[PDB]
Formats: C-alpha cells, structure tokens, sequence
C-alpha cells in the first residue's frame, strides 16, 4: 500500500496547529462540505451520533466568542471556516432519553423489537460497565469523546486535500456556554460545547513535528 | 490536478464507507508488520490538547490474554479472538496530566524542546486551564476523561487510516471498566497507575460484508450561523 501510506503519512504531517490563516483564502463549499462528511461518517458509541456542528461565519459572533477563547487568538478573526463541536447532553444520552429512542429507529432503522434490548443493554452499560451515570458531567463527556473522533477525522480529512486546521479547547466554559446558550444553539439543554476547530490555509509553513518516539507510546502484548 | 484532487475525496468518501463496527474477522488473515506499523503511526502524529500525546497504544496479540479480557469485553465476543491486532488505548491519569505533574514538565522539556521560560509560562497556561477554564480539576475522574477525549481522536484516526488501506476495524468501549482495569493492573500495563484504559480498537479483514450504513440526514448534524 506504499503509495496510499506515504501520501497519507504526508498529510498528517502536514496537518498542524495552525495559529493563523489566510483570510483572503476561503475553502470551497464542496470542499468543506466533504470535511463535514467526514464528521458525519464518524462512528460513534452506541451509534448515537451525538454531536452537532456549529459553523460559525457569522465574522461578529465569532468576535463575541473571541473574547473567551484565548486559544483562537488569530484562529478565530482569520479562519476560513470555524466550527464548535457540540455534544448531546446527559438530557439526551442518558439510556431512557427521547432521542436515543428517535435516533435509533428513525436514522438507524434498528426495529422496535430489537430497541427494547439495544436500550436495556445500553443502561446496564451506562450504569455499571462505564460507570457513565456517576454525574451528568461524566455522560457529558463521554458523548464529548465521541464528537473528538470526528474531530480527529474532520482535521486528517482536510488535510488530506491540503486544507490546515486547528482544534481548540482554550476557552473559558462558563462564558462560552453562556454565549451559546443565549443564542439558542444549545437547543434547550440537548447540546454543550464540546471541542471547536478552525479551517482555512496556512500563511507560514511551521515548524518540525514533534511527537514521544514510537517505543514510548506503543508496547506489544 | 482538479480531477486527481475530486479523486483523493472520493477515495476518502469511499474509506469512510468501507469502515464499519465489523463484529468478525477472518482468523486466517492478518495485517502485514509494514501497515499495521503505519496504524500506529496515524495514532502518534495525532494532535492532542497542549500537546501531551497522553496515550499509549497497548497492541495484545497474545491469544490468552486477549481470551482473559474477553469475559469482560461483552462487545468483542468474535472480535477479540478473531482479529488481526487488538490495541488497548491507555489515557494518561491525573498522576501524570495534572498540571504540576512531572510527566508533562518532561515531555515538554524532551519531547517539545521548550526553553525553560517558556514552559514555565506553559504550564501557568495549562494550570489556569485546567482549574478554571475547563474546570478540569473537579475530580481524578474529569482530568482522565479529559486525557480520554484525546485518546479519541488517534482512535477515529488509526481507524480511518486503517480503512483507507483496506483493513477493517471495530471500535469497542463495551467492556466491565472495573474488571478490566483490574486485569490491565495486574499485568504491569498500567505503569504504576500512569494509565488507565480509555477504549479498545480490533483490526483485520471482513468475513462478510455489512448492511448499509446509516447516519444522521446533514441538516440535522450541521448548523450554519
Ligand atoms: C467509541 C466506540 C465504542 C464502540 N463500542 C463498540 C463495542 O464495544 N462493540 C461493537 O461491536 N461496536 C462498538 N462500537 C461501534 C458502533 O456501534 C458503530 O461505530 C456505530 O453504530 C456506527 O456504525 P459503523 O461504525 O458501522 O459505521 C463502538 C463505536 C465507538 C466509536
Ligand atoms: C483537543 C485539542 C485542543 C487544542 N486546543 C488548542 C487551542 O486552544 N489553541 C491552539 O492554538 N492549539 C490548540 N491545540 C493544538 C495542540 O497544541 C497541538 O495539536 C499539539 O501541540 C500537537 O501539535 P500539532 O497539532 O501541530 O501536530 C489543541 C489540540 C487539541 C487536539
Ligand atoms: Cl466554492
Ligand atoms: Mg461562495
Ligand atoms: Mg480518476
């Protein structure tokens, strides 16, 4: 698989954490409409898919959400595209919530027959295989880990097609959740913030990656 | 160069759809050492929050033990003795991610070859982040739930990857947390309570193929402001 291996071995090294972008460089609709497939073809636990992505173009709400991001100094103003992750709620991926009932009979079709076992299997592994119910913060998170698969595959994804990015975590919860709460894009407490990741080119190539060597991450069993 | 670039999406799009939770692999085939070394190097390229690379990748192709985790993995009956390769993602625990924890003054020192300065100033960041940005310091548990999140991406990674050179794979989170981290402590795997499991991935070739795939219409994951 040589070929296939290098170039993709090619993009993750040129995926980074860009602080800046072009902001006369926008990334194509089809483009950035193939980024979000990514995300949206991300598997999940369960199947709940429970993210939303939250693109944010609108250059004053991005402003409003800069003063709480000090982590997207220049990412915010100068991103071609900015997106905020959220994640489903303990209101929704608790086991007996509506939208898990929804979501798997409506999007994955799983009849009603085999829902009543797929739920009663999901809330023993909620309670007492993953210990999930310990808080709402801790099912929160765990629905938070799901959406940083699709992070992860929207940020390759795109720079497989020579599109940088940058995830963000630095942002202050409490002014960011108010902010998106206020604006109504939590959807009555379904979502909270979860990861947010700016799109767009880079102006400056960085500098050498650098990652723990491969004996300190890996060990064979 | 246009149609090569259409072509590099559709080969993705296509990667995407050929990966699926595949719940069987083929016993009689396995991924060579050259591309499952390349699986493992999409998960440590991967980026991570203040760049702590917080994860280790645990590969258990020994049949015994993968046979020991699966009285307690309920969801990798058939793949745990089925697959190719089997890894076991560690996420750093707060011993190890705090803060102030030496681990991170060294990767950062080592690893990212930060002048002292700037590491100090580094870890002042990382400190008021966790305390009170991301409120990371409510418990042990939220400061490795937070090291878990990054484990997620080189997972969705090292699968997508995986996929892209025709080899399939299952994400697995069904598992007794209590009775695995026991049986992961009793092997050494956790480094003196540097680790814990965070979530587990197989790897090998279909024996048949899936249903369809199904997600969410966009409209209803995306939302444009
Ligand atoms: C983190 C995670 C944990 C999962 N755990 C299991 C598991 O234990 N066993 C299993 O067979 N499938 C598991 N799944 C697979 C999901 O059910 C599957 O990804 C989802 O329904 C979407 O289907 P697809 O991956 O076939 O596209 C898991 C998925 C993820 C992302
Ligand atoms: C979930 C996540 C959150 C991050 N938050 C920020 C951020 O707020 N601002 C920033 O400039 N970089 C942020 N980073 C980038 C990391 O510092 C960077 O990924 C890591 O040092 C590895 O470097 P690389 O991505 O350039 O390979 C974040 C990374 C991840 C994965
Ligand atoms: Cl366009
Ligand atoms: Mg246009
Ligand atoms: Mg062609």
């Amino acid at each position: 698989m040589a070929d296939v291996k290098k170039q993709i071995l090619d993009a993750y090294n040129f995926r980074h954490a860009t602080k800046e972008f072009d902001p006369n460089k926008k990334v194509s609709d089809s483009d950035f409409e193939f980024i979000l497939e990514t995300g949206r073809l991300s598997p999940s636990s369960l199947g709940l898919e429970p993210w939303k992505f939250v693109v944010v173009q609108n250059p004053e709400f991005r402003e409003k959400l800069r003063e709480y991001t000090w982590g997207a100094q220049k990412q915010l103003p100068t991103a071609s595209h900015f997106v905020l992750i959220l994640a489903r709620t303990a209101k929704d991926i608790k086991y007996n919530a509506d939208y898990i009932k929804r979501h798997l009979k409506e999007v994955k079709q799983m009849p009603q027959d085999v829902s009543e076992g797929y739920i009663s299997k999901t809330e023993e592994f909620q309670k007492n295989d993953l210990h999930l119910l310990e808080s709402d913060r801790t099912l929160f998170d765990w629905a938070s880990k799901q959406t940083y698969i699709a992070l992860g595959n929207m940020m390759t994804a795109a720079a497989q097609i020579g599109v940088d990015s940058c995830p963000i975590e630095g942002f202050q919860y409490d002014h960011i959740h108010r902010i998106l709460e206020e604006e109504g894009l939590l959807e009555n407490g379904s979502f909270d913030i979860s990861v947010m990741a700016a799109f767009g080119y880079r102006v400056r190539d960085p500098r050498p990656k650098t990652r723990s060597a491969v004996e300190d991450v890996v060990k064979w069993v």
